RNA sequence: GAACUCGCUGUGAAGAUGCAGUGUACCCGCGGCAAGACGGAAAGACCCCGUGAACCUUUACUAUAGCUUGACACUGAACAU
């Protein structure tokens, strides 16, 4: 799955970006606490 | 099935009231007995057959519920080997 950071996860990936994460990862935790959004533009 | 429904000896799907020969016997009831009518009942239960049935068994065949194994999915993160 790719998402749109919003924050700087410490893991792995800094703000505004869109990266390939796991699908359950952004599904579970990025998604639902800001720091993320799915790449639809 | 219909009967004007005797005994014997034989013959005969091979154990005869009914065929042959022969003996006996007037016609018809009533009370009894139960030797025969292969008496009545039940399309033999025993036996065999049917490429018949059912239930039952098992290390008969084929499956399958269940139990169980792993892959993939729901399912992600960090790190160390
Ligand atoms: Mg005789
Ligand atoms: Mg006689
Ligand atoms: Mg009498
Ligand atoms: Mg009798
Ligand atoms: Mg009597
Ligand atoms: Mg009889
Ligand atoms: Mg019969």
């Amino acid at each position: 799955m790719q998402v749109i950071l919003l924050d700087k996860v410490a893991n792995l990936g800094s703000l505004g970006d869109q990266v390939n994460v796991k699908a359950g990862y952004a599904r579970n935790f990025l998604v639902p606490q800001g720091k993320a959004v799915p790449a639809t533009k």
